[PDB]
């Protein structure tokens, strides 16, 4: 019997040799949990070679390849039976969201229904915003110390994006026994990709934001038979994952839409099948609410101005 580490290393080198990954990346690879670049280079090479015309939608090329890298990593670890405790390789979870089950109703990461709020932007009036229940007494889009950090300026549009992912999954897995109600989502962007990253404030998992597919109705549904595609036609908004705390502490350019995230997983399974004859078991952890994902709030009073020189009359 051989150590799991050596068995992993062999498989990974076979891949890196076959896909002509850079020599330094090859030399330095040690199957360690933060070593994802060489595996992403495998995937990008396979894409360049087999899928040059792949169309991404609200996903950056870098983020798509990085996620394939993590999934490839997870399959290699599973194949070899190597696990590093506290380094789950995908950086993702399956959230049983229940956001497309009841008309007009969204649930947050807590699994509780989201409360309706009016949200005024600048002047735009969003009277259909939704907040985490633990934020129900906060201004719209401000987060309490008990928040999960989820907020939708537009609840109807959010529900369209959840219907879209659920339909996309039903089209890819029309005979699924299980999983059509789960969302594959990232738990880590670049900012918390390492378990000992410096603590940061604000949201503790990648933000989830629905984006409209705005030309998608100028489309003739009758011409399209791809059920995947029809998911977007019927529900023209995508869930898009970005940095834990995107800029409009740390921030990064992580950006991937839910269908492209599932396709990153699916395309790794294809790549794997072209190199190995069985696909190992690989479990993306089911999401469970816990305090580690709680928003890290800091509430600082800010003095309003007063024309007076002195605080008080005496
Ligand atoms: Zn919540
Ligand atoms: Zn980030």
């Amino acid at each position: 019997i051989v150590s799991a580490w050596e068995k992993g290393m062999e498989a990974a080198r076979a891949l890196m040799d076959k896909y002509h990954v850079d020599n330094d990346l090859k030399a330095n690879f040690k199957l360690l949990p933060d070593q994802v670049e060489a595996l992403a280079a495998v995937c990008k090479t396979w894409l360049n070679e087999e899928h040059r015309g792949l169309q991404l939608t609200f996903t950056s090329n870098k983020t798509f390849v990085t996620m394939m890298g993590r999934f490839l990593q997870a399959y290699l670890q599973s194949f070899a039976e190597v696990t590093y405790k506290h380094h789950e390789p995908t950086g993702c979870a399956l959230w049983l969201h229940r956001c497309a089950e009841i008309e007009g109703e969204l649930k947050c990461l807590h699994g509780s229904i989201m409360i309706n709020k009016e949200h005024v932007i600048e002047q735009i009036s969003n009277t259909d915003a939704r907040c985490c229940v633990h934020d129900a007494a906060c201004p719209a889009n401000q987060f309490s110390g008990k928040s999960c950090g989820m907020f939708f300026s537009e609840g109807a549009k959010a529900q369209v994006a959840f219907k879209q992912i659920k339909a996309f999954m039903q089209a890819l897995y029309p005979n699924a026994q299980t999983g059509h109600g789960h969302l594959l989502m990232p738990l880590r962007c670049e900012c918390n990709s390492k378990p000992g990253h410096a603590p940061f404030l604000g949201r503790q998992l990648p933000k989830l934001t629905p984006f409209a597919l705005s030309n998608a109705e100028d489309l003739d549904a009758d011409l399209i038979s791809d059920k995947s595609v029809l998911a977007s036609v019927h529900h023209p908004a995508l869930i898009v994952f970005q940095c834990c705390n995107p800029v409009y502490g740390p921030n990064c350019d992580f950006k991937i839409s839910a269908p492209d995230l599932l396709n990153a997983l699916v395309m790794v399974r294809s790549l794997w099948s072209e190199n190995f004859t069985e696909l190992p078991r690989m479990v993306v952890p089911e999401f469970k609410w816990s305090t580690k994902h709680q928003y890290r709030n800091v509430s600082l009073p800010v003095a309003h101005s007063d024309a007076r020189q002195n605080p008080f009359d005496f």
